[PDB]
DNA sequence: CAACCGAATTCGGTTG
DNA sequence: CAACCGAATTCGGTTG
């Protein structure tokens, strides 16, 4: 139960729309958390993989905003 | 990884349970917005060690309706 | 890549 | 514990 995912923060607009991105090829990630936030200004997008090389391919064909932060980890 | 929990239910039914949970905001690191993966929401709720999630457990109350899962993230 | 559109959703807070 | 309330935010899709 250790889910490769990644975490991607920055303008809450800006991660919505990047997930509308994202979702138009839905085989390079398990799924997409909606823009949520901790209780700061700026959002985050949650994306879990059903395996390294999944998570891998993504991170070398995805394009990411520079806008867009990225956090490479783990959730159970 | 972080000790945490994830909080799944009626999204509404969480908002509140949140609300509540600040009250007693000194067993919990941080709580999250109302979110979900793209009818029931979730909350992540982050903890400053494995112990204070335990007596954050067993102190807090949780509704019936409110599934509590217990993990790791990031 | 994100500002924008109208609408559905979520927010803190209240009330019963 | 959550239906409710007024009000802010977030949503999917569009567009430049």
């Amino acid at each position: 139960h250790m889910t490769p995912i990644i975490h991607l923060k920055g303008d809450r607009n800006s991660l919505k729309c990047l997930r509308y991105r994202l979702r138009k090829h839905s085989d390079h990630y398990r799924d997409i958390s909606s823009t949520w936030h901790w209780t700061e200004k700026t959002g985050i997008l949650t994306v879990t993989y059903h395996s390294e090389t999944q998570r891998t391919k993504f991170l070398n064909t995805v394009a990411i905003p520079d806008s867009v932060q990225i956090l490479v980890g783990y959730m159970t």
